[PDB]
């Protein structure tokens, strides 16, 4: 269980649909990370998303349309069922994109954290959710830096205590 997703300094995350910064170095990691493995996204994201469902990878879709049918990834609702899902899954991990709600669900059942906080500041209508940082540990930290001073980003880890 881990959330990965890019920011500004506002926290930002998208602009009412994704993250509107050109982030090559972002894309290229993620799919390099998320290869053979599971990735739960919200509603709004499979419709706003540019690469639904993601080539290589097993995609997850987050709605709360009882009859909506997502071709090509795993169609759930609730975060319990979901869950049941990755269970059955034992050769796969849990990776969250998006949307904002949908790491808020998570947030408490979570246990890994990985964010992309970029050097320049955005402004948007979509900012990150509240997180129990006390019950969670810094597992790792790297700060990457581009010719852009706005296309330097910071790599950090996070694991839940115990
Ligand atoms: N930097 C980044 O990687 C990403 C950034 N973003 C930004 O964040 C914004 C929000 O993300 P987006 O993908 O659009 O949002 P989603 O609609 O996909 O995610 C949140 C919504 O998903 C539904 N949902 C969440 N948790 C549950 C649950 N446990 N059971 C059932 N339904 C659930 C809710 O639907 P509702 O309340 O609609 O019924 C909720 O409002 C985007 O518009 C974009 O600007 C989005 C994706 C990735």
């Amino acid at each position: 269980t881990a959330f990965l997703w890019a920011q500004d300094r506002d926290g930002l995350i998208g602009k009412d649909g994704h993250l509107p910064w050109h982030l090559p170095d972002d894309l290229h990691y993620f799919r390099a990370q998320t290869v053979g493995k599971i990735m739960v996204v919200g509603r709004r994201t499979y419709e706003s998303f540019p690469k639904r469902p993601l080539p290589e990878r097993t995609n997850v879709v987050l709605t709360h349309q009882e009859d909506y049918q997502a071709q090509g990834a795993v169609v759930v609702h609730d975060v319990a069922a979901v869950f049941a899902y990755a269970k059955q899954h034992p050769d796969q991990e849990l990776v969250i994109a998006g949307g904002a709600q949908i790491f808020t669900a998570f947030k408490d059942d979570v246990d890994t954290l990985l964010v992309t906080r970029l050097a320049g500041s955005f402004e948007g209508d979509t900012k990150m959710i509240p997180l129990n940082w006390d019950d969670f540990t810094k597992v790792s930290s790297r700060t990457v830096e581009d010719t852009n001073p706005a296309l330097t980003h910071t790599y950090e880890v996070w694991q839940k205590k115990a």
